């Protein structure tokens, strides 16, 4: 079948039946405050920590300093991996999309990294054919280099268009969806794996939770 | 001249829903949001013509890479790369630059598959991709002229387009569903916290078929609609 | 027909619309029928022009402006109507305005042309929609387009396409302000289930039936079923 | 020093719920979806105001011909050619093949001719279709040169929506001293007809919907208390 | 020194609901669709001043003729023309733009006439980009604060749970707000009033139910 | 294991639904509607610091005027002058008078050193901008400075709906560290007040709505 890399993230591989697809990429989206980072951010650590699968992160906005001081608080200390040449965070911040994908590649080579997030990806973008268009051509890349990545958006309703430009769930091989949906005067977080091509998923939304040991998820 | 005939799909249910399969020498747009069975339907109609009655596909793939597309089909115990080394199917590779709209070269390309594959069947696959550049009125026209312009082949094809919401417009410039001869919504419906996929049948010119929606599962033996 | 209303009407022998429409539809005026897609315009277009000469003799011209003349002919063999056996006897002519795989005074010319050469009593513009960019433009071009088919004496059904089964009754607001009739045709989704029906909004200078009507597109065609 | 009067429109219903008629020597906005009975309602205050009281009337039509409005009034019993030819109605043709200051003038001329006390516009709507500052501005022109004209005006206008927007532009029930709204609402595939003053300024009036039907004999309007 | 004092409008149940009237030497928002009453707010404010206080007032009118409003006015039995020419109630026409020009008019007349309550009626009218707008109202209001006008100005707005004016700025640059609403539901039309905002000082919350009459508002306590 | 650090509001209920206050040294957003009490919030999180820690604070105005602003305090029985006169706290007036974001930014910063204050108060934020991404990258360019200085910063911005974006241009809430919702919600011809906090990146934090009244004694809240 196809082969799947392991998040460790509590409840996620039974979700997605084993894991993220190998060399692919997995759009994660969500409005603010939904665990998007968090998400992007406990892929790589796990994969580090207990694959020695190295990473790189692309930010864009969060400076790396922020990144890792938030991170603390899950107990993780991302220095020490940068220390150790098993992290890499790019910092993107001030598009030349051909520049950033070599700085990527360039990353990638370099730490001989498996694990790749880019946070936010809609930070890259303004017609939907050219956000379609160069959207399309970054994750072709990263599939050519061999990558698994999760590239994470913006999106301003909790049921409405997937990304903010209409376009970027038609791009991506696998799509997750973070929701933080209020109800009577109650927040309930959910994911949900809207799709994965190629393989079988669990469908619909799961109930999780951010703890101080990152996002936790009950499949039931 | 005679009403229109219809060719088997052999997708299980599919046939019954559109009382005898797509009508001959048109095309069929079948629309959906992400991860509703576009792909997999535009696949299965390949693939069952080969199998089931040797008549040979052509598949027109707009992003996923031919090595992607084999790869997926994998999950329904197809054997893609073989119908592929057999020359009984052709995936056309219209895929654009990872590292660096002309509609009657890609015309010419697909009539030459066609001819020299002796294909019966078509799939194009997202055709979004061709009128992705521009207006709803502009839009229109392009469709307007693939259609025709795979009409005077004699193609049956299998079109499919995207859509944002379950229960909104066909698909995306509010035209395709007035230009296409024959239209299917793939719709993917939250019901509580779970999802529920069905087929529609919205129309077929000329013909009859079913009406509403169906439900339908994705499997390891691909789309199964139940009437 | 009854008798006392002030406009007099010419029968479309669909079955139930005659009904609903007090008599068929008003002569010499042109009749809106607005639906999304595969309502059963292009249907109730050709089923006029068809019963018109089937029934009265009255030749007809359908003009198109997407569709095909061989694919109209072709998709109304579904309904055992042999539209080219009509063309040939000079009693129905199929105007091809659809564009090879715009000018308005060129069009109403070919028509006007084309409804004196075969003295058609009947016209169907299947869609009007296809003529048309800002809405006074729209509204005064399809103006102009009533106008000369009203002085020319011809019935006419006119399609436009719209995009929701409860919404603008065509798409750009002004079609339903600018004709003398307006027919809505819907598919209204429901639970999972389709379910068509007609309804005639307006009629200028006479009654008819309100709200909405079901009916079925069977072998035979529209069949529209008129209930109290 | 009085508060201000009204004219009567003699439609059944409609005086009681405006509580005595149209405000006199005002212009009130008559907005409907299509086939809302807007025309009629324009040419039966004129139609009402000839038979009953002998006060001439100047109806101006921009998209309907004369002869259509002549021939389609005749569903409802009334016989206006025969009022034309009397010179009790004129019909001005504003309808196409916009001079708004020139149109006025040609208003003013006919009601002058025809010692005109009841004007309707049918529908003010198309004269605007070619900016919302500039409709609000022109609008307002007009309604207040038939106010020092001292006519007493129906005008109509279009709408799309039957529980959104009063008019088109936003702006028109704002400068219309008075506004009464058709509705044609279609609820359980039945259509239901409904007349509504939402306002007249200075004056008392029924608040809310009230149904109607149209029949043989014009618009009736039911109300109930 | 103190907390914002507040001056009486004697419209009947406002003043119990804005706990004392209107805060005095500030702008009020009054806002709503087309009929709610807003003329009648901003002229029974004046005419109050005038009869139980002895306050002039300036209206300054933007499309109703000054001979309009005054015929209107009959319609509660109000006598506005006797108000004018006694020199208590001016009726300032700016009728069928230079902002600078109104507000040293209004200056002018509430120099002339000592007024001690303006209305304003609508404001809207003066903005016919809504960045631009905002800083012109708050540039009005600014004016009308440093002469000390305690001021009602009425804005229109097209839906009754919708934006509370017409360009989404209007109620953030207002030190005060007031909505009225006319809500269609179930074939009836039910008026309420609401006060949405006082800035510094307390208020009654969400909608009370008015009637028009013969003698101007009358506002109920639900 | 490591905390971010917060400073107590001492608004009543607030430091139970935020877990401790504030995040140090990071902005707040704090968005609503019209007189939802954004800028009650940002005078009383400056006026608790000042009276009850002793932390001066920076209040930077955008339209009302500082005798305004002094003026509304007094109906909560605050003397804002006096704290004005005592240096404790600056009122910053960058109201209009009948836009240079870095001339501001260094007002902002001599304030700050002047009065050595803890605390920033900017209200409303949105007046800096009023283009979505330009929107987005000023606001994220004045975060970015204000982090730098090391002030504790509440912005407020403006929304027009109860349930609808968290601000005007859709982007303010993504470009925040910490974001909090008042809202007014009308329902059944009655208003409402709740305060939400939506996110505090890098911290933990009570979900949802929570009501609040508005009083002679300001905001208090009830985490029930
Ligand atoms: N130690 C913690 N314990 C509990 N919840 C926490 C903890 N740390 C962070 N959170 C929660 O996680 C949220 C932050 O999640 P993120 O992954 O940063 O969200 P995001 O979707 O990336 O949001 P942006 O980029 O600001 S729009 C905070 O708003 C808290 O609700
Ligand atoms: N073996 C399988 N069993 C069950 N579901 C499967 C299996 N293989 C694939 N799927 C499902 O099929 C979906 C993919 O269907 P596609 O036909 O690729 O969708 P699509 O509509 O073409 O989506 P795009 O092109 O990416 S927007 C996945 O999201 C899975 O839910
Ligand atoms: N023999 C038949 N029996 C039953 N239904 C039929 C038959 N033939 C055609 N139909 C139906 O008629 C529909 C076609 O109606 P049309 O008149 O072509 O609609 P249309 O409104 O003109 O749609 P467009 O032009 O494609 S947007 C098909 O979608 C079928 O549902
Ligand atoms: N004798 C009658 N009995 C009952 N209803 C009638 C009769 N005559 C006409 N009608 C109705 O009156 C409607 C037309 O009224 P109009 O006043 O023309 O409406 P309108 O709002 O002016 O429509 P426009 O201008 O075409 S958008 C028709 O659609 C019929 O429903
Ligand atoms: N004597 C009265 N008795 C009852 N209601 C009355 C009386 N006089 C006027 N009204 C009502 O008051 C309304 C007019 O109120 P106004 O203050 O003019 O409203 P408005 O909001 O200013 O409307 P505009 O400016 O035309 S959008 C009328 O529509 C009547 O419903
Ligand atoms: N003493 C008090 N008692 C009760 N409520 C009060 C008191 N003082 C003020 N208020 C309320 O506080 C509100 C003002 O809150 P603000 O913080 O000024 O709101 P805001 O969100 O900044 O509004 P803007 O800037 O005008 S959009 C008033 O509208 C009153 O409802
Ligand atoms: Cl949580
Ligand atoms: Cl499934
Ligand atoms: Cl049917
Ligand atoms: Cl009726
Ligand atoms: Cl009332
Ligand atoms: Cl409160
Ligand atoms: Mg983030
Ligand atoms: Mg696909
Ligand atoms: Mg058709
Ligand atoms: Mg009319
Ligand atoms: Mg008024
Ligand atoms: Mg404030």
């Amino acid at each position: 079948a196809i082969a799947k890399m392991r998040t460790m993230i509590e409840g996620f591989d039974d979700i997605s039946h084993g894991g993220l697809p190998i060399g692919r990429s997995t759009l994660v989206s969500g409005t603010s405050g939904t665990g998007k980072t968090l998400f992007s951010i406990q892929f790589l650590y796990n994969g580090i920590i207990e694959f020695d699968e190295p990473g790189v992160f692309v930010t864009f906005e969060e400076t790396p300093q922020d990144i890792i001081k938030n991170a603390r608080s899950f107990g993780w200390d991302l220095a020490k991996l940068v220390d150790e040449g098993k992290l890499f965070i790019l910092d993107a911040s001030p598009f030349d999309l051909s520049a950033l994908i070599e700085r990527i590649n360039y990353a990638i080579q370099k730490y001989r990294a498996r694990r790749v997030s880019i946070d936010p990806v809609t930070s890259v973008f303004d017609a939907s054919s050219v956000v379609r268009r160069e959207l399309f051509r970054l994750v072709a890349r990263l599939k050519q280099i061999g990558a698994t990545t999760v590239m994470t958006t913006e999106r301003i309703e909790e049921y409405g268009p997937i990304a903010r430009y209409g376009v970027e769930e038609f791009v991506s091989d696998n799509v997750v969806i973070l929701r933080n949906v209020l109800e009577g005067e109650r927040r309930r977080r959910t994911l949900e794996i809207l799709k994965l091509r190629g393989t079988s998923h669990m469908k619909g939304e799961y109930p999780f939770t951010i703890t101080d040991h990152g996002i936790n998820i009950f499949p039931l």
